[PDB]
């Protein structure tokens, strides 16, 4: 059962060399003249200040001609059914950052994740002016509210929140991990189908403004997984008595659970009908990018098969 | 009882028009193609874009040097109070607006608060660079816990926490308004007595470094006043039911607890020692404020008599 601190705490720890992640005693007042967590200092800095970026200022002069004109069917499918689903995502996320916030008891991480919430908002904005410029408003309306029409997508969205929900309702040590967990998972995974076609559609010089604005949510999302990647192995080396046996179990099957459905999202959203890229491309890519994010939070390889990245080319092709 | 939104509402609303800030029944899916809340979208895109500012790129060359040879003690104790309280209040806001967010039932308003929580803690950052810049490392530790050397400011503290903490222990609409009046007071009135200080020092050339960084906090609180003043305004009229005429009395009380509370700190910072400001003007400058934030909210001035700023010079002083 995770209390929520209290606003000031005049009894707290003077000390940042007592700070923990949870469950800490700190007064709430954010001394940061002393940091305990210099990686979270550091990801707010480069989430708040040096990754800035204003979606508006991307300029969206073709992307509505070629959609209108140069798409196939196939390919708008696949926007709408991948808009639709990231806009989900960045929903719940600017959401569920709330209550990781309000549980830390580190400041440096708080800040981190207050950051990280901001991020996500910007998100949802860059979405709101990518459909604002590219479809006209009523299948604006309708990729929003994709979910209604497609039952894949509407399953999707009810797992993701499932776990969250479980914290929420039932804040207790256990359901945090495994929230915490999920968090991780979902900005591993489940924007990886997405990226992946947007960078192919883009290849080929198709849909190039809304690219544009996916390669600035990446960059944000690499560094939203860093930071999760360090609360999640800080909190194994500060309380251990929750990474109980059948939590190690759990978060192995959950991770497999999620790299197949990501991969059959990913093969439902393309459906072999999209130039560049194919079911079984889809499949090692998403195989490789489970092993990369298991391994860094202290677990064997998941894909033992699949070591190399079969789409190299993208870490490349998404610079900025 | 206010119960906190699920992730995802499936049974969720999909007119925007059926929106409300509190007890709505949305999806939680961020729909912004439409926008009940026009004030709310706006003030997002001034928070988080158009009023973005990195503390670091503010130089900091001469205050170090003042702060070491120009200033009084009397100025330095000021100095040291001033940026105690600030740094309290930003930390408290960071934390709050998480509670806040999370119950907003209106995603363009739930995008408002993510913003502003995020300028809090750019807030925070400020302090930290500011402290860094200007004094030594233990005199910067003293004045992050200066509280522990100073009952009033330890009161001052401990005081604003109350009035969130009984929302946090008891989240009922009664204790969501009394924490939302609470919130509206503190930007509209506690910044004051710190922000005039600090713009006296600098109509005189003096620690004109931390004067730029408060001209940035400063614009921001005015934001975020003018949020919490449609927030207010709109559950008046969205849920009259809960300003029952227990809580417009209690309005006015506090409004009134917490101007008089304003003045007798900035007394207490300047006790008429500070060349340029002097108890008097401390005393008509605050409730000057409080009845230019009270009338906005729908009451009639609390100090009739007072009618004209009278530090009108900085309304063009603190101007970027
Ligand atoms: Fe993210
Ligand atoms: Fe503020």
């Amino acid at each position: 059962e995770l209390v929520r601190k209290l606003i000031f705490n005049p009894q707290g720890d003077r000390e940042a060399s007592k700070r923990k992640i949870i469950k800490g005693n700190p007064t709430n007042i954010f001394e940061l003249n002393e940091i305990k967590y210099s990686w979270a200092f550091d990801l707010y800095k480069l989430m708040g200040f040096t990754n800035f970026w204003i979606p508006e200022e991307i300029q969206m002069l073709e992307d509505r001609k070629q959609y209108e004109t140069v798409l196939s069917d196939y390919e708008k499918r696949a926007y709408e059914l991948v808009l639709s689903f990231l806009i989900a995502l960045d929903s719940f996320q600017v959401d569920m950052l709330k209550e990781f916030g309000r549980m830390i008891t580190a400041p440096e991480v708080e800040m981190a994740i207050t950051a990280q919430e901001f991020q996500e908002s910007v998100h949802a904005y860059s979405y709101q002016f990518i459909l604002e410029s590219v479809v006209d408003p009523v299948k604006a309306d309708e990729i929003y509210n994709y979910w209604r029409e497609d039952e894949r997508l509407l399953e999707r969205n009810k797992v993701i929140a499932e776990l969250y929900n479980e914290f929420i309702r039932k804040p207790n040590e256990e359901n945090f991990i495994k929230a915490t967990i999920g968090n991780y998972i979902l900005e591993s995974l489940y924007f990886y189908s997405g990226f992946a076609f947007f960078y192919t559609l883009g290849r080929q010089g198709k849909m190039r403004n809304t690219v544009q604005q996916i390669k600035y949510i990446n960059r944000d999302e690499l560094c939203h997984v860093t930071l999760f990647r360090n609360i999640i192995n800080t909190l194994r080396k500060e309380n251990p008595e929750l990474f109980t046996p059948e939590i190690e179990k759990w978060i192995v099957e959950y991770f497999k659970y999620a790299v197949n459905e990501e991969i059959k999202w990913g093969q439902y959203v393309t459906q072999n009908q999209i130039l560049g890229i194919n079911d079984v491309l889809i499949e090692r890519y998403i195989k490789y990018l489970g092993n990369l994010r298991i391994t860094q939070i202290g677990f064997d390889p998941i894909y033992p098969e699949v070591t190399e990245n079969p789409l190299k080319w993208i870490d490349e092709f998404r610079k900025i």
